[PDB]
């Protein structure tokens, strides 16, 4: 019944809190670049579930996601935004921020339209995956920078608005060959609870030491 | 699972906190200044608590308090503090709880790393801003509230290399002195600090539901 959009589905993460949202009993409408892992989600879940392919950095695209999920669930209580992660070049860094700072501001501007006076949960997650030797990192720190530099100025915006911004940050997930998606997600999805007198505003989760 | 410390354990949070770890099936020690609300707790939650009287503020109370819960139920497997103290400036007279506040804070922390620092364990603080309702006191709070941040990530830091983890926890806007109840905060607390393999939970900010 609970209607729950989850961005990035395809991702280890995002295909974590997928399941852990549909074993408590929501349905989700998950969104993801890769086609394949939304079958495979789909082939999994069943019908509790939805995908819809979409590339989250242009504004059309995210308006035709939007509205086919918003079709298939209704409105959502939940908007769970996994904008997941990626000797510099310019090509090389469009394409990072773009599919990063340019799909977090889109999902949360349709958001606002979506459920802003309704009332509901925008979450956003700024994961950091775990480099060994943080060769890479100054980038990564521009990135996920950007993203709360935006986000805590919406949320200070949409002061005494129905609709909440929860920002969430598991440092040290996987790629390329400690923190697993399921550890993650249980604590992002405890963290998400409703409760009636409050509600999680910001959630930093890091690996366990050796 | 295992021996926790809780401090201000008569503060309504201290309490809930308490209250829900004993239904977890913990063995708590309770140490705090309000010595009937303990004697209550101990009457009310039988064998899986003890009752310790404890100026956390004062040395000698602080080994003493510590002694007693060693001897009784093991070293602790996590240490709550909760400081938690609001006002309603002078220096003479004033200074009395804002030190009490970072005091007992630095003094737990020292007495947690001596006890647990090898053998590894939680560090647990929280730092509450109560809902004040006037907003008379406000940047004395703030420099109490600093002040203790500072000391636990410059400590945390510090321990960068070591098995006892620091866990930083932000209640914002519980009830006071007598709209964020001690349940709902503390439950989202004692997720958070449930344990799992691959991550830990460093940071939890809660905020008010407007």
């Amino acid at each position: 019944l609970g209607h729950i959009i989850v961005t990035g589905a395809g991702s280890g993460l995002g295909r974590a809190l997928t399941i852990g949202l549909v074993e408590r009993g929501h349905q989700v409408s998950m969104m993801g670049r890769r086609y394949q892992r939304l079958q495979q989600q789909e082939l999994l879940l069943g019908n509790a579930v939805i995908g819809i392919v979409a590339d989250l950095a242009h504004h059309e695209d995210v308006d035709v996601a939007f509205a086919a999920a918003v079709e298939w669930g209704g409105l959502p209580e939940l908007v769970l935004h996994c904008a997941g992660t990626g000797v510099y070049t310019a090509e090389q860094i469009r394409r990072v921020m773009e599919s990063n700072l340019v799909s977090t501001i889109l999902v949360a501007q349709q958001t606002v339209r979506l459920i802003g006076e309704r009332g509901g949960v925008l979450a956003n997650v700024l994961s950091s995956a775990a480099q060994v030797g943080k060769a890479n990192e100054s980038l990564y720190c521009a990135s996920k920078w950007g993203m709360r530099g935006f986000l805590e100025s919406l949320r200070a915006e949409l002061k005494d608005s129905p609709l909440r911004l929860v920002n969430l940050y598991p440092s040290g997930i996987r790629s390329e060959f400690f923190m697993t998606p399921e550890d993650a997600a249980a604590y992002m999805l405890d963290a998400l609870e409703a409760r009636s007198s409050c509600h999680v505003t910001d959630l930093f989760i890091g690996r366990n030491e050796g």
